[PDB]
């Protein structure tokens, strides 16, 4: 089974929030989220191995933000090498999970001196043939220069992983951190749409588990 | 007096330690620090308005590293605009506080799309006439391209970056900063008393009168 | 007299272009420029000491760009320490010289190893009290979060320099480079407005020379 | 064959030199290079679609630096997508081609406001299992955290970054890239024959059959 760490935003009932998931769809932590239909939102995710705290903030205009944090040592949860990505799922609604931009930075600072390793990428435009992205499910790129995670026109699942593996952590590092930001547009001609969007970190060869729809986000195989 | 927030490393007697000062020389938090004479040390200081946690890690090559954190919302401690610098102060022993490198990055990110403001600077080589640095006290630049914070007696010196840093703002969704500096503390003495720190303060900050020794040149 | 290196865009007759000025208002090089009124433009300026070539590209939507380059060793033209800024001037027209964003990066790579010095700043929003900027002339900040170089409501001159001095070059550097980008909006209810906008590099204590209006751009004292 | 653009340094006899190869081992431009044995060298490679000039500078600490440029619009030479790597090849002498550090930055900037795409990576320490690197030939990682391009005989090895780099695009206003790497070439021999290079090529590029010695492992 794939090892997943995710920060998701979803409006699926199953009894509007953002949550931090560690290997399970049963969020270790959540916070309400005033999902604004048709408005561009921004999410920032940060982590560093000194605080060992995974935090996220999602925001829309008019000071409408939401945050959530969780103390966890990712070095004990994730393998040393991972891939990172975005995932989305919809219900039986006419909705979009468009990503307008996505950036990520990962750094490893060694116990040595001036010995730092890093990876950084930023997409503000997505090409029809975006070769440094691995597309899964209904995810396509290029439409209006954006990354459409789910099929636009019921129930769709899509993911986009950055092509290269990320060395998210290492034993000989004094500090390890990463940051990710993405802007998304969830547009729906429907008032209360069932939707889910997430940023995730997984084992390198991760793929969409059989049956990972709705609240599973294309990340988890059932609500275990 | 000056509004100061510092991350300091001093061996002023009990045991060598690293601490976080929030408007006081009485560290709000400390951790043991096994200071090594003649060895290059590295310090990383991180902060972000989400966790509102200030943390620092000090390490030596092929040795254990000391870390220390502290929950503090700098938005309630510091003025919106500040300057950042490094300060040192020797007790009375023959010791040096050479800075080999120093980087800083500050970012303010507003709700609006792609509305990020950043300031970043990196020094790996210091020149005799370093105009973007405000040197105070016995602080000098140029010797081997290094930044000597103290006189190479009871010396005290600081170096602040010339430009004011918009460290926080009310319209920001996230404000963060990171700072890294490498230092080398030499001393032919056994138990040298020394202090070195990274600090953030009001713009017009200067060395308080008689702020030597344990006062790190930051506190009156 | 101040030592100025500038890349300017101006529509002043004096017989629409972009030009590279080295210590003189008599451009060492120019290129036509299809000034689009009411459209946001972007300018990119680059230089590196290996090519010793100063180049700029200005662009508006619909593939409407313009470029200009000039071979020059800035180390022989500028002092070792400088300040950098933006300047603007208008004629007897109702026009604006609004800067929406401005970024700059300067790097010095020493003959040593892993010994690099850098300075980078980016403004995507300008505060009412922007302390790390030195405002001169009619330049004000904060209006709609922008930097208005000339007074908005005849003939106005304004400049904005970044507060800290830049170590644009040094004898012991193997490579020195800088890059600057800014987006500007020149809006005018008038068809053919007289205007000028520029990015410039000057001696540290540079100020607006007496009489530097119109084509002088607030940078040069007369057309010498 | 593979579409290659390289900046190479080789001592394969006439005199040591650095050159720029554009689809051929017959350098489109060269400059003398006073190679130093046992000394760490640094190479910086820069390019931007405005000047359409590819330039490189190689230098040693406390020594002269060799530079070489060449007007070339890579948009007419390279496919839109490529991979970037380092390659080396020893002649027959006992010599090493250790890479100590390697950085790369590529940016595409469209007309639209703030529509920049960038890729940046930096290696200062190489691990035994470097998954984001495609090692070819005698190339290995881990030894002292360095990247050994050649076997430590007539050895040849390359290392490419795992992810494809969108090096250029028709909708870009400016496309630029920079690359810096530090190398150390040891050899107990007097006139060692060696070759080392930074290259950009088609995605599925691999070491051409018998591309040893002067072929730098890049040319058939």
């Amino acid at each position: 089974a794939d090892t997943i760490v995710a920060v998701e935003l979803d409006t699926y009932p199953n009894t509007p929030h953002i949550g931090i998931d560690i290997k399970s769809v049963r969020s270790k932590k959540t916070a309400k989220w005033n999902m604004q239909n048709g408005k561009v939102g921004t999410a920032h995710i940060i982590y560093n191995s000194v605080d060992k705290r995974l935090s996220a903030v999602v925001s829309y205009p008019n000071a409408d933000s939401a945050t959530v944090s969780y103390d966890v040592d990712l070095d004990n949860v994730l393998p040393e090498w991972v891939r990172v990505g975005l995932s989305a799922s919809t219900g039986l609604y006419k909705e979009t999970n468009t990503i307008l931009s996505w950036s990520f930075t990962s750094k490893l600072k060694s116990n040595s001196t001036h010995e730092t390793n890093a990876l950084h990428f930023m997409f503000n435009q997505f090409s029809k043939d975006q070769k440094d992205l691995i597309l899964q499910g209904d995810a396509t790129t290029g439409t209006d220069g954006n990354l459409e995670l789910t099929r636009v026109s019921g129930s769709s699942v899509g993911r986009a992983l950055f092509y290269a593996p990320v060395h998210i952590w290492e034993s000989s590092a004094v500090v390890a951190s990463f940051e990710a930001t993405f802007t998304f547009l969830i547009k729906s001609p429907d008032s209360h749409p069932a939707d889910g969007i997430a940023f995730f970190i997984s084992n390198i060869d991760s793929s969409i588990p059989s049956g990972s729809t709705g609240r599973l986000l294309g990340l988890f195989p059932d609500a275990n």
